């Protein structure tokens, strides 16, 4: 459980993501992508991008950074409140996309590396922290429901 003080620092620097949320979005997914190529492959629609550049050039790639960071700041707004917003992510995930929480800690991984990266300002050892519980709580949350769902995850 966070406190209200971690939520703050968690909302304060996601506030920063949201001046740009397509730009974050195409980030977060190519970092993905290089630190943890397997993730790709997950992806039909673009495992068949080559090299950053074309990650960079793909809109339908910015589209969907977009919707996923979209769902993941519904979610930390909820500030631990989600059950009604992981109910669909978990049922797609584990049923339709198939994704292993060790993909979700890769993409963790992910988030925390371009916030590091992008807003120091907001992005200190403290806040580091407070958003690591913050997707600690979601992976958590969604391995519960993926055993409700049938998926060992
Ligand atoms: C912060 C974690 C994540 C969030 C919030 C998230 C959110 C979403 C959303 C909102 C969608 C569209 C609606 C749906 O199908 O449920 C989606 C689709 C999808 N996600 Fe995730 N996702 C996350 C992590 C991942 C990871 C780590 C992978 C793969 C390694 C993945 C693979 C996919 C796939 C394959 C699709 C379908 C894309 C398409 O063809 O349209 N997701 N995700």
């Amino acid at each position: 459980v966070l406190s209200e003080g971690e939520w703050q620092l968690v909302l304060h620097v996601w506030a920063k993501v949201e001046a740009d949320v397509a730009g974050h979005g195409q980030d977060i997914l190519i970092r993905l992508f290089k630190s943890h190529p397997e993730t790709l492959e997950k992806f039909d629609r673009f495992k068949h991008l080559k090299t950053e550049a074309e990650m960079k050039a793909s809109e339908d790639l910015k589209k969907h950074g977009v919707t996923v960071l979209t769902a993941l700041g519904a979610i930390l707004k909820k500030k631990g409140h989600h059950e009604a917003e992981l109910k669909p992510l978990a049922q797609s995930h584990a049923t339709k996309h198939k994704i292993p929480i060790k993909y979700l800690e890769f993409i963790s991984e992910a988030i925390i590396h371009v916030l590091h990266s992008r807003h120091p300002g907001d992005f200190g050892a403290d806040a580091q922290g407070a958003m690591n519980k913050a997707l600690e709580l979601f992976r958590k949350d969604i391995a519960a429901k993926y055993k409700e769902l049938g998926y060992q995850g």
